[PDB]
């Protein structure tokens, strides 16, 4: 449930799965910055969504942007904020089993997570 890679942690990794229609899902988790220079996450890989696509700008969530990740700072990806779209889920998700994903930071490097799946 956490992950350090560099100075950044990732923590508590998580997404709804989608209801029995939908193709899509949205990614979110806490990322902080425990480093004295910025970073940022610049893409996501997952091997049971067709691709992912993040939108990192809270202030404008229908541009395709990276998450900024200023030094000595927690930035939350949460419903309504910046977030991550999986796009064209591959195989059905079931809560408890978690999903496999790889986090690319511009400077920090890859890091492989597993996001809790929740039930609602």
């Amino acid at each position: 449930h956490e992950y350090d890679v560099g100075k950044l942690k990732v923590e508590h990794p998580w997404l709804r799965a989608p209801a029995d229609g939908e193709k899509n899902a949205s990614f979110y988790a806490f990322i902080h910055n425990n480093g004295d220079t910025p970073d940022k996450l610049v893409a996501v890989k997952v091997e049971k969504f067709g691709s992912a696509v993040i939108h990192g700008d809270a202030k404008n969530l229908a541009l395709e942007a990276p998450v900024l990740l200023p030094p000595k700072q927690k930035i939350t990806l949460a419903p309504g904020g910046a977030y991550v779209a999986l796009l064209d889920a591959k195989k059905h998700l079931e809560v408890g089993w978690g999903l496999e994903m790889t986090l690319v930071f511009e400077k920090a490097g890859e890091v492989v997570i597993d996001a809790a799946i929740d039930a609602p």
